[PDB]
């Protein structure tokens, strides 16, 4: 290797931070604390423990655990070394979990003790796995005796900056699950390029030097948002909760004065709902909700306890980071309501993000924030294609562009807003409809719990929407009744209000996905 | 191209910035007002202009003028085009501008009016020019004109991220002007980078997307300290003054209300010093005095004008920025002295910097704050060589390692102090005595304009070291009283106190270099 | 290296000669004789020196004396070993010595005893450089005695023919001196068909084996006509003089029966005015008179004297040898006049050689004795480009053929007279007049010194001559007798005869080069 010649590699995010204290705290909940100079050696020790072990700049190593010291220190040692790092989704089903395990053909297995009765339905068939290292909370991990045996002193190899660094296998709706990977300059320009955003922020929404960082974000999706490179990068205070208990969390926030966090709607609202939060001081945080579609009334009844809250983009083949709210100093003046729909959009794109809006024909809507079409974007952080695939690689860059599958219009300052997904559309007549709208008119009925629209295919008319609705309890409204409540709201386009064919039907339960999500693709083929 | 390969481009600096106000004006000094459409608008036409005129990937165009809105539009057309940028040094005597002229083989020429006599008498020497631009601050621009006949309409290449863009031929001690040169891949992440540590400060020394930027600096030096690529890069108001004068730089920054701005010392000491700033608030500017060696009496005086005033360090080979003064919320809580002290260091290292100290056989010397070495760092963007060179290229990159020319000690929290340079050194006995600590003591006499050092060679003692000083006015001072002044300090090393062989003398005037510099090379041959 | 394919190379110059004669001495004037074998010894001495000295393939060893055997001796040894050989022109400007050094990047510099001072101004500036070699003609030489510790025994290497040999900077009208350089084989396919050419001649002009060599070039500008790698090759006596002193001069051509030598006019003039030649047998001599523009008068007179006189043309990019005039049988029975007219021609293009005339558009104008055009060559001894430069290189092939510079007709049966250079033509009008017919025209003129024509740019006309006149001693005439005088001569186109706007102009003084030419260039600049 020429020493003239640069190579970005996760080692100099680790060795050559902005700013390094060798004093600033690592804590998990009430179960261990060390320093950042302990970190670097543990990270040493580990790098020396995997080198015993056989593994080599080839090898897969898969990791299972909740949110600790030990992820932090998998996020950095495996890449190092050179091997990949393989981020298993333990909210999936065990079948999936073994397809994946098998797809990427991992060597070591690192599992923490609760997930020992899911590999107890699969290690009979899972094959080049050698390992199995054991993780546990008290003094008999594996893991902590594995280090325990190994020396802090370790040269860390120089390789391409185009090895890959990490997969964690995304599952969407392609029958089996799709594996996205990312290179150590694709994580280094991620971390540096949303650090050069969102710290260069004037009062609203930034991450500093000075901050307390807590995921609650499972970490093994999208690299926990990339927030943990982040937080390390900056030298400051990071503290790991665990299993994500809402009572365990708040006294976390209260007594380590986190700062900084990200979260998802559903942790979101069980946190402000807890009785423990009714006389807690919440003037210092900054919750980032970019999981899901950010609710309006979330944002607003979190907004009256002074909390900093904003949405962000994301999808797990890009980054995932592609776009964050950010609110100019003119903005921050309005009262609870202009800002609660502010920081509720999908936000602006990042720095280095081309994100235009195009159609099925590939021909760049214009951006007047009325015309809907699919996002597309260009980023230095996207998976060239998914592994082992050719044609779902070629159908995710049609067109010379990293297709999202995501339905938004682009107003003119540059704020965009999510609509629907692509599959999702109601393309009656030759209009296409989102299929949000007409869940979120429906869902606001009293006596009405959980709504889900269907395309019913037609001769004409394209495809009618079919809806399918759960009812509350000793609750009973005739079908006709829902069809007239629907009738009643105005400004719709097309055949009167696209109000003649909505066939609301009741269901007794609605079919979700492993994660918790509307299984629509089910959903069609039980009424279709 | 791959377009899921993704280039790092000056264009995406402008086009894909992390914020992007069309109205956010651009202000030439109460010449031209524009705005930020205006300015992509002018750029697309300067880019037709160029290619108009012939210009290719593979030219060469140069720049000579002061700082405005003319320099920013080339910082970025001429590199879009693939063509490179050479800034000419109109500081350096009319030879060493035509060596570089002819070293560099430039294609067009766009030079001011006032730079009109110097090439009066360079350009009857200059080959492989084809057009001259004359460059005028009224109606009668040529490069106006040029723009008036274009259209706002360009599509920007792709070539590869290791293309050369910059290049501005540093002069230091090597007899002619030595090339140095920066790719597009480099200028990204050096500006990224660097907006990713200066960025994410808590609450001092920080630019964020509400500053008001404005250079005090040449611009044509070190890309202007890579800041205007910063500013533009965060959408942010920009102004420039032209001719660095003091009453309309203290008026500028009085009704633009500048906030921050990158100076040398001896423009601060000019504007704190004039009459117009006694009744002037300056409790929002952040002045970056990082051009040679901040004083810690001027930074002093600064700070209790309400100045945000920190250091910085850089060379020309380097980015040029290598480390920046940070100071934690712990240490913004001194007086005015400890805090002068701080501020006037030369820094911690910024991200992505290795910054070790080593001796003459790259030995690594421990950072304990008193052992003295030579800096050798590696980073994204240093040049790896001298164009056209090879000997000063290998002396340049010798042991892996990017040589400073820089003595200083590295304490343990990891500030750095320049001590002294290479060449300036008296290795008197087999020790390394620094030259600045004793200009600094002899500097101090009442009746002492200014003192050179120089190492007189001796047959034993290594060198001994020469004291050359200037008189003040109606001041006569002897020699032995000079030489015993030196000799009531303490706490100093080897024989005695390094007070025996002092070798005061009197010139009436010392040698300087065309910058203003004490060119103590040429001191020798006159003295020995 | 394949045994059957043959290289051609330096050393089989040396050690495959056409004849070789042990005891053939080699005489350094007055100061030192060997023979063959010693030489012969003297080269390995030398070449095991210059290893022992760290001196590799790629290297380059500067060189700077007068004719000697040393010149010689680095003529061979610095080639054979691999590195290059740098010719210092001595008579340029320090300052241009210092950029040839800088640009040649020099390690090992032999520099004569005289030539020292030059140094003293220069050797502060000097990088690269790590061995000074001091040059001397008595006992005390460093040459001498680094040669005295060193074996007579050396194995020399076999490399590719394409390996570059020497460089000597040459200077015409750039603004800085431009570089260059020739191989193995170029060198030794000049020496070898010059030598089947000049060798081959009836009766006259011709170099044979049993010839004496003499140099009176400076045997650093052109590898002094390339005549000392024929006169070793042919196992020649050779005598070097040295400083070129007159007195010397004739001594060592009377003591040592010196038959062959070339020359310059200057040189040549001198020695035939010189009392002591008054009295010396001149009928044995071979001066080959090929530095600039052999009168016809001087030739004449030394046609008188029964001296074979003939001219050659070189550049000192060609070879530099291009043509030689060579008479026929027939053409030797001409008196003294026409006789004069041939031999001061510039002569028949020598064997290998193409030599046409073309214009500016390269229509390569037909061979009528009376249409001038310039010349345009392609041999197998000229340099592919300048060192370190592109569009200079480019103007120098342009249209596939090296362009001399100068302007010339070629007659019937094959005879090149040139008329002018390309840049001091007068292109009144349309046509192409010459300068130096007109500056001949003025010389003649009785209270006349010096006369330089230069072109004063009009409206219309093109651009019209001015002429520069240095008058004599106690010698007054007015301008508008000299315009009268040139009138009187008839035999001219154009506009009556060209006599309407010859604006002549007494200066005092008439600028020149370092060298002792006109500098034309800077005239202008002065007039306009
Ligand atoms: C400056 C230092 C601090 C930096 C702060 C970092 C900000 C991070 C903000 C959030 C990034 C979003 C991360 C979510 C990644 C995707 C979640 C994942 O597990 O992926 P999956 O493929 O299952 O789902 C992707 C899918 O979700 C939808 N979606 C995601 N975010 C959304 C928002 N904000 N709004 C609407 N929809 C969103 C999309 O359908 C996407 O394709
Ligand atoms: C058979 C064994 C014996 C062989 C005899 C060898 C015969 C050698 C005859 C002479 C060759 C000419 C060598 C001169 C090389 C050029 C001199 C030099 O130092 O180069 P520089 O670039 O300064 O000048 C080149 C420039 O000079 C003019 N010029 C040269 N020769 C000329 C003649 N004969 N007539 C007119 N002009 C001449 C040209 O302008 C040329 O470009
Ligand atoms: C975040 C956003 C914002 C950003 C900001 C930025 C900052 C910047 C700072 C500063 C940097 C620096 C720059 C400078 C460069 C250099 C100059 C030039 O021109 O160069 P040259 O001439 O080569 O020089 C170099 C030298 O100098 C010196 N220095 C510098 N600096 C310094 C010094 N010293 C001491 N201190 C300091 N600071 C050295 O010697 C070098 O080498
Ligand atoms: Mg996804
Ligand atoms: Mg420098
Ligand atoms: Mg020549």
């Amino acid at each position: 290797n020429d020493p003239s010649n640069y190579q970005l590699l996760i080692k100099n995010l680790l060795f050559s931070p902005v700013a390094f204290n060798p004093e600033q705290e690592i804590v998990y909940a009430n179960h261990r604390r060390h320093s950042y100079k302990t970190f670097h050696d543990r990270v040493r020790q580990f790098a020396n423990a995997l080198t015993k072990m056989g593994v080599k700049k080839g090898d897969t190593v898969a990791v299972m655990d909740y949110d600790s010291h030990r992820y932090l220190e998998c996020y950095f040692a495996i890449p190092m070394i050179g091997a990949k790092l393989h981020m298993i989704n333990v909210r999936l089903s065990p079948e999936q979990i073994l397809y994946t395990i098998d797809h990427a053909e991992d060597d070591i297995i690192l599992i923490h003790e609760e997930f020992l009765p899911i590999l107890d339905q699969i290690k009979g068939r899972i094959d080049t796995v050698t390992r199995y290292v054991v993780l546990r909370d008290d003094e008999e991990c594996e893991y902590e005796r594995l280090l325990e045996q190994e020396s802090t002193e370790y040269n860390f190899p120089d390789f391409d900056e185009n090895t890959v660094a990490t997969t964690f296998y995304t599952t969407g709706t392609t029958g089996f699950p799709k594996g996205v990977f990312f290179t150590h300059r694709q994580l280094v320009l991620h971390t540096m390029g949303i650090l050069s955003t969102i710290g260069t922020n004037a009062s609203q929404g930034r991450l500093h030097q000075g901050d307390i960082y807590m995921p609650i974000t499972p970490m093994f999706h999208v690299h926990a948002w990339g927030l943990p490179y982040m937080a390390t990068m900056l030298g400051v205070k990071q503290v790991y909760p665990g299993k994500y208990v809402p009572d365990v969390l708040l006294n976390l926030i209260e007594q380590e004065k986190v700062t900084f966090s990200h979260c998802v709607p559903t942790i979101l609202h069980l946190l402000l709902s807890s009785p423990k939060s009714k006389a807690m001081d919440f003037s210092g945080w900054k919750v980032v909700i970019g999981g899901a579609a950010l609710p309006k009334a979330l944002c607003k009844s979190a907004l009256e306890r002074d909390i900093d809250v904003f949405a962000g983009y994301g999808m797990s083949e890009t980054g995932p980071i592609l776009s964050i709210v950010q609110l100019t100093p003119e903005q921050l003046e309005l009262d609870v309501d202009q800002q609660a729909e502010y920081r509720s959009k999908t936000g602006k794109k990042v720095a280095l993000v081309e994100a235009y809006i195009v159609d099925e024909d590939m021909n760049k809507l214009p951006h007047d924030g009325e015309t809907a079409g699919e996002i597309v974007v260009r980023a230095p952080w996207l998976t060239p294609n998914y592994y082992k695939d050719n044609k779902n690689s070629k159908a995710l860059w049609r067109g010379g562009y990293l297709h999202t599958g995501d339905v938004a219009h682009i107003d003119d300052e540059g704020f965009i807003k999510i609509t629907d997904r692509v599959k999702d559309m109601i393309k009656i007549s030759g209009e296409w409809v989102s299929s949000l709208e007409l869940e979120d008119i429906l869902h606001q009925h009293q006596s009405v719990s959980e709504v889900a629209v269907i395309g019913m295919p037609h001769n004409k008319w394209g495809e009618v929407p079919l809806a399918l609705v759960t009812l509350k309890e000793d609750a009973q409204v005739t079908e006709k009744e829902l069809l007239g409540f629907a009738k009643d709201f105005i400004n719709k386009g097309i055949l009167a209000r696209e109000a003649l064919l909505l066939k609301v039907k009741i269901v007794d339960e609605i079919a979700k996905t492993s994660v918790g999500k509307v299984d629509k693709k089910e959903l069609r083929k039980l009424h279709l």
